[PDB]
């Protein structure tokens, strides 16, 4: 990757609908080359793909919660926790992280009783689960992963 | 939004870059309909926009970390320190919760200096804020925020 | 329900002693229609019933405790764990809670023998829960859950 | 107060809307009698009223949250934080409590929304206020504070 | 008892090596009353002994730790443990205490080695215990038990 | 001191009221010895004083409280605080300890009320104070601080 | 030892490569006797040995993190986890404290992924642990424990 | 630097007192070409000197305390508060963490007085600091900083 592939890819991050036209005239280079560069990136495994970015509200995903999760020390027990947290519905974020030494749950629900059926009582479940905490978000300041370039 | 819309969204949210062909064919619709159905989807808001993914290891974003922030009380502390913490670069999601009754910051970097320069640092130097735990993410299990249709 | 089944609850929840004719001369209304929606009202499960509001210091329920109870996870031992809280004599609220993710239980007492005896020992042997937090209410500023219209 | 207005109590405390005959029969005792015990309970202050039970539910009161509220220590900071408490819409208990060594508030509202405008949001901007931690019950197990003799 | 049972309580709890006669003199009373009075506190259990004051430091008790131990909850595990450590050498206080609900323990040795072998070192082998944390005094700013009657 | 003070000692810990002939016969030594080495201990030090041991229960000392102090940091606060705590009524114990950081203050009252009144109330106002947890002991498992030779 | 010793020892903590000449002319003591004094303290064991002093970035140890354990009570689990410990490559710092009744471990890798399979997997694994906080260093102040005379 | 100067650093790391020879024969390398590199370790910064080992035992330093320090956020306040840290007789680590957010301590003294008057003292006047929380070590499992190559 050079300084040209980041421009394309500050671009793509933010609108993937544009014209090889339009992106070629504004990076000022031949649109045969762009569209080379941007396959390129695809088959390098930069770029992953693309997706319609659906606002979650449209879709009644009122019920947010960030959830931390304490999993039981010994034989293997963090690791299999990790990959039944991740294919709870409705769960789209799983992460380990240092300090706390625990699970971060990033989760979507329409309404309370969703979450607490699909999540909330299943994690409960769960032995290998010491202890969790569910942080209500009532606010969402930002959400834009899909910029990676700043 | 109907039935159908969401079965054109679940597609759509993995992958934007199909056929109105394919998709119709997969939906069975008039492909005149679908394209018809997209269209009106993307001028209600549904579908805000599309991105391309960006694989965030490519990039060398090595350095992740989860921060609690949490503000001082009174005269509109908090409303402003959300907004001066969405500015931060490398910062892509800001959530309010409650319980712990503080801002979740989920921010990339490229290596530890990076974060302490434009993340941490900064971060301190804002009166408002009260205390903070950066936590740091070793391992991402799973992000996929772009599934919003399970 | 209506604007006008509003101004009756408003009343009724504050002082269920008044006659059908002061109520009826207040909300400008039939004493026949009135006595017709509060049966409605009662029919439909909105009021549950009229109940005698006892002074708990005439009772010389002084020992007020709120206690936080987490329970361990796995196999049904949380909803388990709820209706067994809610059986001990002396206790009159339990409800769980998302974010410190454990039981809030509100309880009153005459002294603290009765409370250690009949609270805090029983409690102490259930094996489901795995620790508590017993909050001594020192001042009640306000207990009015009676008024749900404001 | 003797046996005899235990077992009156005990039943008002229920359902006060039974007749002077009932609980005469029921109590063994002259309704004359009844009468003017209970009389004597209301002047005595032992009764202090009668009200009619509504069912949140009834009233879309969906969003219920327990609060811990810290106040910061000097100047009668303390005392003040409280009363100011109990004057919040939607507030219907206030506690101070040893242990945790600040306020427990009892809320009751629609939605989040609410919460946040009526609630969170005046909370915020008071400067006594030190820190909170709002709860967010997702389950009421029991809640009859009416019921004073067991 | 009486005020001037206080009057002589207030001065015993002091000095106990005071003559009949001055105590008398300071009361107002006479001597045989006096000798009857104190006699009758000791037969009624009020005066349970007298004791000589024995400076810790003069004992070379330097090494000074309050810990809190918290018991696994469930089949008299609670009781027991309280009696476990009441009997450790060293150890003058346990108490059950309502919040932090745990046993808060006081004890006093000459040296860390001292207390790691008699206190700590046992306390750890005891399975009931499910955590502690001591709490080193570094400074007495005052220690008087003796001193009921203010 | 050798080892015949700390068998005088041991037992002067224990009962103060003991005949020079008793104690001279246990220890087997001369009863002028004894005197001697006893008034060679209050001379020294060792022995401050001889007290009477009163049942804090016949004085109605129920409410016992064991209260953590945090004091702010800077200019002289935390040892003027150290002072103001060991003045106040009802208090007996104030240590500043490593770990907490903070004070721990033993304290006992008759009632809840006087507890407020003459302890809380007045910690409340103070205000280097940053924060308080004041710990209700619900039970004295063992309170034996005359003990110091074991 | 004596005050000669110490003015050998602070010069040999801070530099151990000066000839017997230089310090023998800074202390102002025959060379010879400079030699015998310090061949006594290597004999004694105040002198355990001497070490280059390398450079950890030198060796790419970019990942350092101070992580607290808790041990689980009981049958020798105390002692046992603390050698365990000791033992894994790159912890060089192991402790025992009072207060947070806990281990501190201190370490030192090249990478987030080396730590990750040389300490925190492998701590995982340890039964014996209950828990763990794992901070990361991200700035070293100040790191001279070969300075132990000041 | 290459596999050679590793096993050198290595040997270097434990004990520097060997002779050129005994390395040189060990390693398999002329000892010109040993002296020569061990030189060049120098002048490029891996090795930054060569220090005597004092056991801290031998001068009393019995009192070892790691302390965790809570700078208050804004204007400068955190990194002034870390040189001010490093500053302290008796002090010989300082870290700033990640997790914690705060500054992690290491000291030693010879006995609680001294720590407390050079130490504790004179970080208690600090106006920047927020809170600390001193953990005593009682217990040194292991020591080893100058092991950097494992
Ligand atoms: N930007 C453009 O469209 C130029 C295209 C370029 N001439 C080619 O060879 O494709
Ligand atoms: N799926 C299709 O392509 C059919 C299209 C449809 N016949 C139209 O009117 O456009
Ligand atoms: N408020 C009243 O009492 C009026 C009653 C009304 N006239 C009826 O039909 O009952
Ligand atoms: N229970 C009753 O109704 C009896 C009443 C009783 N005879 C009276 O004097 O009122
Ligand atoms: N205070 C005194 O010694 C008076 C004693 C009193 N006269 C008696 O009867 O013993
Ligand atoms: N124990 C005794 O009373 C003996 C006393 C001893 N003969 C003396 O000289 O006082
Ligand atoms: N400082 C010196 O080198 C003097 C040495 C001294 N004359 C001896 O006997 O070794
Ligand atoms: N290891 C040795 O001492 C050999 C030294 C080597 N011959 C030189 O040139 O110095
Ligand atoms: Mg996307
Ligand atoms: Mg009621
Ligand atoms: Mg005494
Ligand atoms: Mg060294």
């Amino acid at each position: 990757m050079d300084e040209i592939d980041l421009r394309i890819l500050k671009i793509l991050q933010y609108n993937a609908k544009y014209s090889l036209d339009e992106i070629a005239r504004e990076i000022r280079i031949p649109k045969s080359t762009l569209s080379y560069r941007i396959k390129k990136l695809e088959k390098d495994g930069v770029i992953k793909g693309y997706y319609a970015y659906i606002n979650p509200a449209s879709l009644n995903l009122d019920y947010i919660v960030i959830t931390s999760v304490k999993a039981k020390y010994g034989k293997n027990y963090h690791v299999e926790l990790g990959n039944k947290l991740a294919q709870i519905p409705g769960v789209w974020g799983v992460y380990f992280v240092l300090g706390d030494n625990d699970f971060i749950v990033m989760a979507r629900y329409k309404t309370r009783e969703e979450f607490m059926e699909k999540f909330l009582e299943r994690v409960m479940s769960i032995p290998e689960v010491e202890r969790t905490s569910a942080q209500v978000v009532v606010k969402i300041i930002k959400e834009s992963p899909n910029i990676v370039i700043f």
